[PDB]
């Protein structure tokens, strides 16, 4: 519009209204959807909550053997007849008593990603160096996209590591549609 224009004789209030996410902690729903994803070598996608784990990995003994004791270091605990209670019922148990932050195993297996088929050229410790500012994401929510990370697992999706930090800008955004959150 050009200079000193009449503006018409249209009017407005002033400002208008914001939001921005809650800083809420991870929940259970989603750290045992990726303990045992990952586990069965399966995506988020593919791991019907409905299901249990001793009917996710198709009756085998060793597998549901080695399940049961990773989230006991993920959970500090497990509850009753576990191998016999279904992932949507479990993580409804398993958020009664989590820390609202990853575990010792959800915090480790994240550096095997970047060595599991990801390029050479970057790290773990500059993929959490900044998110507060990256996406506004608040310090309670960047636990979750760190888990949405690792069920990612692309065996093939940058040419070099040096664009994987661009990566995490995807990573945000999967965490948002299983929160129901806005970016």
């Amino acid at each position: 519009m050009g200079s000193s224009h009449h503006h018409h004789h249209h009017e407005n209030l002033y400002f208008q209204s914001n939001a921005e996410i809650a800083d809420e902690p991870v929940k259970a729903s989603l750290l045992l959807h990726v303990l045992v994803a990952h586990k069965l070598k399966k995506s988020l996608d593919s791991i019907p909550m409905s299901k249990t784990i001793k009917d996710l990995v198709g009756g085998k003994s060793t597998v549901q053997n080695e399940i049961l004791g990773d989230l006991g270091k993920e959970f500090g605990t497990t509850p009753e007849k576990p191998e016999e209670t279904p992932l949507e019922e479990l993580a409804e148990t398993f958020q009664d008593t989590f820390s609202g932050a990853l575990g010792k195993q959800s915090s480790s297996l994240l550096s095997r990603l970047i060595s599991s088929k990801m390029p050479g050229g970057f790290t773990i410790t500059v993929a959490r160096k900044y998110l507060q500012t990256r996406w506004g994401l608040p310090s309670g929510r960047q636990d979750g996209v760190l888990l949405v990370a690792l069920s990612n697992e692309p065996a093939a999706r940058l040419g070099s590591e040096a664009d994987a930090k661009a990566f995490l800008d995807s990573m945000a955004q999967k965490y948002a549609s299983i929160v129901g959150v806005d970016l």
